[PDB]
């Protein structure tokens, strides 16, 4: 897609701290921008939708070549179309936002310059972020993620793409997806078949698949980290069926491990430690600390602050595994104990390394699942089964939640905030921020 001027584009600023291991932490300066997906396309020559509701123009998009010509990407009025803010080192996403139209949530990238993406190189060092979930009921997810994505959106490789990271272009993650209207500088109009439930989507003949780090996928119930590896490590396109994962009739068909190696203290046994009001171990009424490490061994490990008060990932025992770290045996006995062989058939923690190893886009993104209604994060799934099948609990939320038509009409103004984002190696985010 080429990019069009009707309406500008300003990324909203954010600031964010790059800390060393000499223990100083200095201000990084950057901005975030909206994935494509949420914005207007429209005829390079007029004002023409290029995409209506959950279709197509089938005069302007024949086929995948000439829609990607003859259509641009347009402008975001963040706040009153999006409802994105930023005030310094804080981001805001609010759930459902009315303007002219009806806008469910956001999916926005970090940026390094008004059109670049800001890469990071997980491995050997620690993500450290603040975040409010209270207002973040059953079935909603306030996702802070890393995805293999390209620097420029794909520009250099597809030169039909021309307009880039500036209007977020070029997402990928382990479910191969399908709903994305542009891949590899071509539109996704053949094969295209609207969703049956959501009017705003539907699914393509191709996807974009690439290695994804779901450091926090969560809302004031239930909380998960997970690494997902694919054969592939950067983006790629992949054909219909093929892509497997979410979008795809069979899942586990292609490259990437769509369920991954998660870590979910509820699921796992302790039922205390993460949820809202003073019987928890951390409220989630109150703002937290979050903070992952990325050991060159490729283990995870993980830990919380919550008023001055540090509490290491809770200690869980699984088959013959027994611990906190995120691990090849932790991994090995999840898929022993609750069953599944795609986190070790994508090669495990060995695997994904490469991804850690290499540059990582930074993701944040509020959503309701319009495909599993967020059942596999905070409550029972699938539905059917009972607290008797290891690993089927996975929240508190009833098995007729998150249904997102309901969940849209009763809680409007749920809404994510992610602030004070710190970077650097492994023991150095702690220190005083510059
Ligand atoms: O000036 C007018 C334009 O603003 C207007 O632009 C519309 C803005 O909203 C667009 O709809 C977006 C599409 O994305 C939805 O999010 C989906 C969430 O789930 C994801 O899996 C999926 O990938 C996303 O697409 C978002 O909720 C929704 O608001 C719409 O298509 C634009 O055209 O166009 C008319 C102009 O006059
Ligand atoms: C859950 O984890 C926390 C933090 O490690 C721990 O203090 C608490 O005792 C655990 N709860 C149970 C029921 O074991
Ligand atoms: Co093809
Ligand atoms: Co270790």
């Amino acid at each position: 897609q080429s990019a069009c001027t009707l309406q500008s584009e300003t990324h909203p600023p954010l600031t964010w701290q790059k800390c060393s291991s000499g223990g100083t932490c200095t201000q990084q300066t950057g901005s975030v921008v909206i994935d494509a997906n949420w914005r207007w396309t429209h005829a390079t020559n007029s004002s023409t939708n290029c995409y209506d509701g959950n279709t197509w123009s089938s005069t302007l998009c024949p086929d995948n070549e000439t829609c990607a010509k003859n259509c641009c990407l347009d402008g975001a009025a963040y706040a009153s179309t999006y409802g994105v803010t930023t005030s310094g080192n804080s981001l805001s996403i609010d759930f459902v936002t009315q303007s002219a139209q009806k806008n469910v949530g956001a999916r926005l990238y970090l940026m390094a310059s008004d059109t670049t993406y800001q890469e990071f190189t997980l491995l050997g060092n620690e993500f450290s972020f603040d975040v409010d979930v209270s207002q973040l009921p059953c079935g909603l997810n306030g996702a802070l993620y890393f995805v293999s994505m390209d620097a420029d959106g794909g520009v250099s490789k597809y030169p039909t793409n021309t307009a880039g990271a500036k209007y977020g272009t070029g997402y990928c993650d382990s479910q191969c997806p399908r709903d994305l209207k542009f891949i590899n500088g071509q539109a996704n109009v053949e094969g295209w078949e609207p969703s049956s439930n959501n009017a705003n989507t539907g699914i393509g003949g191709h996807g974009s698949c690439c290695s994804e780090m779901d450091i926090w996928q969560a809302n004031s119930i239930s909380e998960a980290l997970t690494p997902h590896p694919c054969t592939t490590v950067g983006q790629e396109i992949c054909e219909g069926d093929g892509c497997g994962g979410t979008y795809s009739d069979n899942r586990y068909g292609g490259t990437c491990d769509p369920d991954g190696c998660d870590w979910n203290p509820y699921r796992l046994g302790n039922t205390s430690f993460y949820g809202p009001g003073s019987s928890f171990t951390l409220d989630t009424t109150k703002k937290l600390t979050v903070v992952t490490q990325f050991e060159t061994s490729g283990a995870i490990n993980r830990y919380y602050v919550q008023n001055g008060v540090t509490f290491q990932q809770p200690n869980a025992e699984l088959g013959s595994y027994s611990g906190n770290e995120l691990n090849d045996d932790y991994c090995t006995a999840e898929e022993a104990e609750f069953g599944g062989s795609s986190f070790s058939d994508k090669g495990g923690l060995t695997q994904f390394k490469k991804a850690t190893s290499g540059g990582m886009v930074l993701v944040m993104s509020l959503w309701d699942d319009y495909y599993a209604n967020m059942l596999w994060l905070d409550s029972t799934y699938p539905t059917n089964e009972t607290s008797s099948t290891p690993g089927a609990v996975r929240g508190s939320c009833s098995t007729s939640s998150g249904v997102p038509a309901q969940v849209e009409s009763q809680s409007p103004n749920a809404k994510v905030t992610f602030s004070n984002i710190k970077f650097g190696p492994i023991g150095s985010t702690g220190n005083p921020s510059g």
